């Protein structure tokens, strides 16, 4: 069991899901249908990840129900002009042969093309004509985020942006948390770029709690109520990251996992949204 949380416009979304980014496409069938065979329910891929077609194709495999399974997909940096919004979305759609998207998002704002808001209206006709239940964001900063809901009006169900213990991005996941906008976060578990499990706090929860890091790790994003989706090609992983509900960290754990961020964005271990496209 998954449990889900109900996003601004009423949908709602498993608070752990399974995310694709860098499975190759000609192996992103299998891991799907293994996720979905280990209770996944809730895919994230992307256009630009170029495997929707696996994904779509593992649906289709399972003989999951529709309305079980929540699909997200993302509109990629070069297709922000005009209605290209419209023409990518129906790309992807043929690719993983959806009638429609659970959650569809601007992958990346690219400010200096100064063309998110634009993007963002397209969004909102994405919504309208039923391609995508629901529409947000990703990498978007404050002031991102400022500016598109000024010049729609539509807030973004989400936000989705690198989050770990040593890069929270508080500014935002504050700004989030006051315009009920919710918070998924890329990149969990560092993705392995530094030593995240070895830090104190983390083996200080999960040995509290008989658990593994990782797990500690993706219990605090679900109880600071962020979502997460993994990657994992191991099904070690799998159901290892699919065992988080079971229990639940205290404060004080919790604290203490949310002090190992320096304060200084140093913790940061991907790329940066001004210098994206
Ligand atoms: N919006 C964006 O720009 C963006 C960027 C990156 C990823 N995403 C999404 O977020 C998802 C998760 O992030 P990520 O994969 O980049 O990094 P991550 O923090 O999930 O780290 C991934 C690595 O952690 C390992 N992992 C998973 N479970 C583990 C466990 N129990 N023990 C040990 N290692 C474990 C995997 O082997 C993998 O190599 C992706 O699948 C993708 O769908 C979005």
């Amino acid at each position: 069991t998954v449990p889900s949380i109900v996003l601004n416009d009423g949908n709602s979304i498993p608070q752990l899901g399974y995310g694709v980014y860098k499975v190759p496409p000609a192996d992103t069938q299998r891991a799907v249908e293994e996720a979905l065979e280990v209770g996944y329910r809730h895919i994230d891929t992307a256009a630009i990840y170029g495997n929707e077609e696996g994904v779509g194709a593992a649906i289709a495999a399972s003989g999951i129900a529709r309305d079980d399974l929540f699909i997200t997909t993302k509109l990629w940096n070069d297709r922000h002009d005009g209605d290209e919004p419209a023409a990518a979305i129906a790309e992807s759609l043929a690719k993983l042969a959806l009638d429609q998207v659970d959650l569809y998002l601007v992958h990346w704002p690219t400010p200096a093309a100064d063309n998110y808001v634009h993007a963002w209206e397209k969004m909102i006709e994405l919504r309208a004509a039923g391609l995508t239940r629901s529409i947000g964001v990703s990498n978007h900063l404050v002031p991102h985020l400022e500016r598109i809901v000024a010049a729609t009006g539509v807030v973004p169900a989400v936000n989705q942006i690198e989050l770990h213990p040593a890069y929270q991005q508080r500014e935002i996941t504050d700004w989030a948390a006051a315009h009920d906008v919710k918070i998924e976060s890329w990149g969990p578990l560092g993705q392995g770029k530094y030593d995240l499990f070895g830090a104190e706090p983390v083996t200080a929860a999960a040995a509290a709690h008989g658990k593994t890091p990782a797990q500690a790790v993706l219990r605090w994003h679900l109880q600071k109520g962020f979502v997460v989706f993994p990657g994992s090609v191991r099904r070690e992983h799998l159901e290892e990251n699919l065992d988080v509900f079971d229990f639940d960290l205290t404060d004080t754990e919790i604290a203490a996992i949310d002090a190992m961020d320096p304060g200084d964005g140093s913790g940061r271990v991907s790329g940066h949204p001004d210098e994206v496209d």
